[PDB]
């Protein structure tokens, strides 16, 4: 075992939550559309890949005694009795990325989701962690949960537990662009306008001076009057008044554009995805964004799953429909590698999707 | 089961409707021009694709007794005796977008839809759910009913029920920019 | 949409144990390249790796009841 | 900001004054109000004020972008990455990104390990799915190599990462 | 920065003066704040001010820029490949640093 384990106890002995304002982060998912296209692009995609379970690794594991099947079922047909896989994919997604941890219950032969909102892990003196507390009470040991860290730096000292979430990050963003897009309106309604001035150094019947100016700007207006010329008679005048705050002097387009960039930007989703472009802004955008954005996020899911069951889990997706590679470009290097004699033609078969078919020299390499 | 289901429901013991604003989404939708194609182009496009009924999985389900070929007609031909199945997906797809959350209900031999605006979800203590209420009265059960629900982070924490709606988004700058319109149009109408 | 279909589909598929996808393969929006279909097709029936019959069913015709149209041809 | 400054040379009545001030806001406002001439008596006149601090002056766009400039090139990511490109830029950035960036990093672990273990051990993607080759024009390398002699099936399965097969004729050189 | 410069010849009562200077600012920021029109009674001015030192004539774009591309130069590394750009600027280069260099 570790000597120095219990420094590292000491150091941190319990996890802490890093998603600091949980109410501004609902209102603004609530509110804010950037941060809901995102948010949901990014959990779909996560949530649309498969698992594969593949060879078993011979080594002792917290879960044994559970067979292929099982796990094939569970993982992509139906985890709980009474649960979907698309919404358990989904809490858990959502449980990762709104908060930097996500927990998997383990039961007798089914997965139960736990919030990630309430656990609290309790580190351990000697070997790595003692207890898991859901809240309180429960406090449910450890041997029962799958642990989902993503890498954070709280404080001074990385930390083994806890872990750090995306969404804080964007706080900020949204409340600096609300701010100004709130000014804009309220400037927009508290603005005052005027067409025409007059000024007179005499008391003139106040009565018939607001009828005047109800006539005036009636009669003037070219939409509803007939009227250009005015003559002015008594003395009376007309201030060269001028504007004083424009409207021009607000250009907020580039300081929004940019909030809207960070935002992008901070959770991963390409701009092309988003707006839209030529077939070279659209495919390259595509793998670019679900590989090297959801893979890893899936990955960390993965090998905690392998620790803990001890198969070879992979993300295998093969089936998204965003991912349906070029139909003549698959054929003709399928058919160059089987006509060559490298791969069989059930190999071939298998990575169409298609069904391994019972022949002889289907299963024997041509040359 | 799970040990912890009973702190769960009582975190969130009953649904939380998320269309802060029907009305105003009715009319934004009845009166905006956006607003109308982009909700008829996403409703048409999901209501064109149908459905594939291909192999059996070897579980126990909520409906038992359903043969390949009755599925594939409910699903694709018709599913009530009473209603089209273009309406009927429109009609979910519908619920689905303007409401988090959308149902349909499981009779013996055909699936009746039920609008999402009415009917809350209560959680249960033990396993997942109790039971669904129709607006009040009816308490269907659970059995008879197939549950869609979309992501969401309502308050503080993140629902198994409920659903967060995508044209709430909406809702705020379609009035950012009518005002903006009507600010235009009577400048102009008063000036002088 | 077909994350949305998906949703609906694994419900679907949790409460009747039946496997359901979306597919779509009619849409005229769409509707794939006739040259590149014809070209992929046909070079994948006569390589060998799948029937004629197969390659009817991908061009939305219906399957013919033939001898050499069920094994493959090389 | 303001809209119209009115000055008197008399004190006219300060409750009625701001009587005035919030009626003629009211007024004149072309969302709420329907008012655009104004008549001033008594002598009171109208000053033709300007803009002293504009929000125009304050152009911040080109240095927050210069920052993250420099922050992206200290770590060391392309920013197309970060931004998004064309066919053409989006692979090799993400190659130059990879090499240039994390395999230094973890040449310096290996190498540590190298000498702790005694083992060569050097750094192997071949299973990255942003490192993806070409189906195509790995398609005909391999077979190019694999046809012309230089190279066995067996390796080439191995490339493709596939399992070799035990065969007979792909332990040997065809030509 | 300064938003507005009201003059007065005469000794207007310290404390209200300091009063007003927060009213008048609270009251006319339209972020929180619902008035436009002013009226000036006892003979308080307006002085037309304007801005001596802006943040427009301090363009320090290019000087940096220079300073980093000579700082570049220097090492030797190509500009491109802290940038980034197409395939034929990102291979050619890498091989022009390498070998060069």
């Amino acid at each position: 075992l570790n000597p120095g384990q219990r420094i590292i106890r000491d150091m941190e002995p319990v996890s802490h939550r890093t998603n600091r304002k949980p109410f501004t982060t609902g209102q603004a998912y609530s509110k804010i559309e950037i941060l809901n296209r995102t948010a949901n692009m990014v959990i779909d995609s996560a949530a649309e890949c498969s698992y594969t379970v593949g060879d078993k690794y011979n080594i002792v594991t917290y879960a044994n005694g559970v067979k292929t099947k099982t796990l094939d079922t569970l993982l992509n047909v139906r985890p709980n009795p009474f649960m979907d896989i698309s919404t358990f994919r989904r809490l858990v997604v959502t449980d990762l990325l709104f908060e930097g941890c996500a927990y998997i219950y383990w039961d007798g032969t089914s997965l139960y989701h736990v919030p990630a909102a309430l656990m609290q892990v309790e580190a351990d003196a000697n070997k790595f962690i003692k207890k898991f507390i859901f809240n309180n009470q429960i406090n449910y040991r450890v041997d029962e949960i799958i642990f989902i860290k993503d890498n954070s730096y709280v404080c001074g000292t990385n930390s083994q537990i806890s872990g750090q979430s995306r969404v804080a990050t964007v706080i900020d963003s949204l409340e600096k662009r609300s701010k100004m897009l709130n000014f804009k309106e309220k400037f927009l309604d508290n603005g005052t306008v005027i067409g025409l001035i007059l000024e007179t150094d005499e008391i003139l019947n106040k009565k018939l001076r607001e009828r005047k100016q109800e006539e005036l700007q009636l009669d003037y207006n070219p939409s509803t009057g007939q009227s250009s010329v005015l003559i002015l008679d008594g003395g009376m005048k007309a201030k060269p008044y001028s504007q004083i705050s424009s409207f021009k002097d607000l250009d907020f387009k580039e300081d929004i554009e940019g909030f809207n960039k960070s935002i992008c930007l901070a959770f991963g989703v390409p701009q092309v995805l988003l707006d839209g472009g030529n077939n070279a802004n659209i495919r390259p955008n595509i793998e670019l964004f679900y590989y090297m954005t959801i893979i890893p996020m899936l990955n960390k899911l993965t090998s905690s799953l392998t620790f803990f069951f001890g198969y070879k889990i992979t993300p295998n997706t093969k089936e998204v429909a965003a991912l349906t590679p070029d139909k003549e470009a698959e054929a003709k290097h399928l058919t160059s590698l089987v006509n060559n004699g490298i791969i069989t033609g059930n190999e071939a078969r298998s990575e169409l999707n298609l069904e391994p078919l019972d022949d002889e020299q289907m299963n024997k390499i041509r040359i």
